[PDB]
């Protein structure tokens, strides 16, 4: 998708988990924020559009996806283990990250 | 120490990572704050003292404090390289850790 689009599936899908009630739920919410967090990497915001192609502010920018998706992957071992109240709190860790990188690059 | 000086600790390092000049000051304030996150997570809050400290919520207090040490590392790691900006930087996006884990336990 575009980056837009990324976003809004990576933002309902946060409430999905928190929503859900079963590991299985919990799993494929974050499946789906993992490959739209790694569809967004590929994207160049509003307000680094004019700017290098290696910038160094651009390898931050998609250095803060890696780091999202490290925790996803981290969610879904607690997850696939079926520790369903650790998974969500888990996923609960990437609020902040989101807001961080708003912060700078939104 | 006890919970409320390490929480002191943190409170008042991350103002003196606010004020500093260069990386050595940067670098003195994160390495106090890593102990004193490391120390206070093997505290037990006020808040759930009535719990057994294999419960959820005493893992997610315990959890919370092992991923602000990791972004305390890779702040440490930014001021070693000598980009005090930047670890500033990182060091004032640790507090919506803070918040996350006294939204729950504070
Ligand atoms: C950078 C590494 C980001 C991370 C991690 C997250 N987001 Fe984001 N987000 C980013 C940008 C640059 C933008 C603005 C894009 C634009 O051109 O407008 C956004 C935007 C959003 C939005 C609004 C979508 C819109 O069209 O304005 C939402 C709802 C949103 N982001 C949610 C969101 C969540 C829940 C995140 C973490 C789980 C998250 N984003 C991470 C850059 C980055
Ligand atoms: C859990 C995973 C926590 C993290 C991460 C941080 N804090 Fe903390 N905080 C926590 C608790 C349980 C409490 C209650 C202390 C009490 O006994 O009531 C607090 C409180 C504080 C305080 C208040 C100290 C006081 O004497 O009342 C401060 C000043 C504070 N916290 C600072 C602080 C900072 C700056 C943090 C990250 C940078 C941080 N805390 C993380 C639990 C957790
Ligand atoms: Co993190």
């Amino acid at each position: 998708a575009d980056l837009e689009d990324n976003m809004e599936t990576l933002n309902d899908n946060l409430k999905v988990i928190e929503k859900a009630d079963n590991a299985a739920q919990v799993k494929d919410a974050l499946t789906k924020m993992r490959a739209a967090a790694l569809d967004a990497q590929k994207a160049t915001p509003p307000k680094l559009e004019d700017k290098s192609p290696d910038s160094p502010e651009m390898w931050h920018f998609r250095h803060g996806f890696d780091h999202l998706v490290g925790h996803i992957d981290d969610a879904l071992k607690l997850a696939n283990e079926g520790k369903v109240k650790e998974a969500q709190a888990a996923a609960e860790q990437l609020k902040c990250h989101c807001n961080a990188c708003h912060q700078h690059y939104r």
